[PDB]
């Protein structure tokens, strides 16, 4: 597109507030950013503030979402498409125009971990250049679980495709399927979905710690076989609702856009390896890892 | 095929009549039938009764079918497998031959929404070529939540490839996937595999009104991501028992010939896409709408 | 790989004793195999013990394992990890050198049927070459339709493609896609994954028997659309463990490395096909065949 040529807009923070018990604001970019999808490879992306996948949203079961979404892009319409929310589609995830603003509100009413992404035609269009992300929905009453759980992170597993190829996009294989990982808390990691990041900077815990993983598989086009190397999913909740619940698990299959809550022990030192178990995408860059200490640290 | 140019075989209307409290007759065509997959792609297809996917069939849990082929292909044998029944693949799915007349029986013991194919080897070849579909077999005690649903349709999801191609069924993309509607009530749309006419003619429903779709992805090659745009499932029953119950799914992963019975509440006017999220497949077809209107009309 | 030109190892039998009555050795072998693949096509497999995929293990919930891998293999380095058992991956899943032996430790504290695969990077090429295989933990308590079941077997699905080309590995279709049986009791099949051996010469069952199969799709690459033709699975313990339990399903969704436990009625004579429903993969290999007769011979 001639009207990105030269165009790296740098990234824009998140803005969120409540504003009643049971509201609260949301404001997005989307915007066009250089992302290294894998080492010495630029992707000029289409992005949610200039992260893909875009920024970590997190609710409460009940919250109505008020959404603003400014479109930077000089060009190309983009909108937003909440799969946590109850809507008109063709109302309340419209358009946006290149320099304008829109403002959107609906109900979160179920928990989970739900896909968002661009509802602009051609969505896959949207999707395959990097506007994607994740919504968690807390439980109202939690997860039965939640008292066993000692650490928590998100992950996210996307695919990357030949540059803004339509071809591609619909017919090819992928060059790239990635993990990225979100930050819940102050300290944790907050990255790009690329090939690398996540095995030079592990995630860390604890010998002995139950960890729970927030995971969605955003797609735009495979399904994910879900495995952490050297444990045992303990418990699995399917699309993070509290009642799909199972028990030793060694894989969770997940739909494009499928979610997860998945909890998992590690028992001894060492760096675990997290993937999805068809190697090919593991092969091309869906490997992450897990870096597990005496004290947690390092 | 020699014997298949110039040949369009007119479409044969399903024959059921029920025989006795839990046995009922069913006779089906095998027939050579032009269908316009996409905009001036005209595929003549291998169909059951000139539809495909084929006609729709319902039936009881516990009914025993006595089942009809009658093959109108002037070269081809077909056969019939029901997923539904319990019965002896080698003497009871077994090939009808050119100009010829076959009957078979066998209970239908479980409720759910089951695929129907041909059988004949190469499987791949009659499958790809256009014959498959789905029969539903209604639970005795019905489902849990019964009560709440408004409104119910079927959909059902197929790839289409390069015409007669076996290497193309076996090695390469699909150039098609689609949505289809098949009629449960007088008034239903009832239409086949193609990219366009759920676009054009979309399903309809009332404000507020929570609706039950009877789905199952008959391949023959691909898994769907079953998703409706702006909504949640509030409720999942697997193959279509009631056993295999989920909640609040915002996507249903199907195999290859996998079922469901989704259900889902619809809170604003508006058109709501229909997709397989894995948007390769949504771009080359398989989008489907439904329009919800004050009325449930226009 | 020029150190491999010409060599055949022999099939080396597995070994394994119980040291206690929650410990287990076992003794495999990594070497090179010629193996028929489909007819009159040799595979120079990476394999366990000569096998591919590999030899059937069976042990019991609790069970520590003590596994010595010697690794016969002249130049290439291998490793095991068991998806049963917990383990630091980077001290208890690591290389063995050619002519080298070593030995690992590690609990299985989870029921249900898992993958086993080397774990040497790049994983990819490990398992595409023939380095898979499955571990059953039997449950303590069992499953609670264990006293319905007649007959039991074990089926794996796996993946050939062009020899040790890591660019088809990541980039292509399969050649082939093949059901290979492993004992579990005297006079049981023991096969590896072809194309041909469970169609010429079946699994056997008798007539009105509930047949249990513990099936495991290992990959590497593709999901598994898993069906009996000519019945509906009864019970699905989904990865084996009993909690994970659905009804009456037609197919099963299995992920890479995803396993289960499914169960069936055969209720008349003959013969039934048994496949992944997503048929450029059967057509490719994925059939296997059971014979069901009046006696349960023949
Ligand atoms: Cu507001
Ligand atoms: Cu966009
Ligand atoms: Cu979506
Ligand atoms: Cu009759
Ligand atoms: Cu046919
Ligand atoms: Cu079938
Ligand atoms: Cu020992
Ligand atoms: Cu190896
Ligand atoms: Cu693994």
């Amino acid at each position: 597109i001639a009207a990105h040529k030269g165009v790296n807009q740098a990234p824009v923070p998140l803005k969120m507030e409540r504003v009643g018990p049971h509201d609260v604001h949301i404001e997005m970019t989307a915007q066009i950013t250089d992302i290294e999808i894998d080492k010495g490879k630029i992707y000029k992306a289409w992005t949610f503030n200039g992260q893909a996948p875009g920024p970590l949203v997190v609710v409460n079961e009940g919250d109505t979402i008020h959404f603003t979404l400014k479109n930077m892009d000089p060009v190309v319409p983009h909108s937003m498409d909440f799969h946590a929310v109850h809507a008109s589609p063709s109302k309340d995830f419209i358009d946006v125009m290149p320099n304008k603003s829109g403002t959107f509100t609906y109900p979160a009413n179920k928990p989970g971990v739900f896909m968002y992404h661009a509802g602009t035609k051609p969505v896959l269009q949207h999707i395959a250049n990097g506007m994607h992300g994740v919504i968690i929905v807390k439980p109202k009453n939690g997860y039965p679980t939640d008292k066993e759980v000692d650490r928590e992170y998100v992950l996210i597993q996307n695919e990357w495709y030949k540059y803004n190829d339509m071809n591609d996009f619909q017919n090819g294989v992928p060059s790239y399927v990635v993990f990225s990982s979100k930050a819940l808390k102050p300290g944790d990691p907050n990255t790009n979905g690329d090939t690398f990041t996540l095995k030079e900077k592990p995630l860390l815990a604890k010998v002995g710690e139950k960890i729970r993983l927030y995971i969605n598989n955003v797609g735009p086009n495979e399904v994910s076989s879900f495995h952490v190397v050297g444990t045992v999913f303990d418990d699995v909740y399917l699309d993070g609702n509290p009642n799909n619940h199972l028990q030793g698990m060694q894989t969770v299959m997940l739909p494009a856009s499928g979610g997860a809550v998945v909890e998992f022990t590690v028992t001894r030192p060492g760096t675990y390896p997290i993937v999805t178990h068809q190697f090919n995408h593991a092969q091309k860059g869906a490997v992450a890892m897990l870096k597990v200490t005496e004290t947690g640290e390092d």
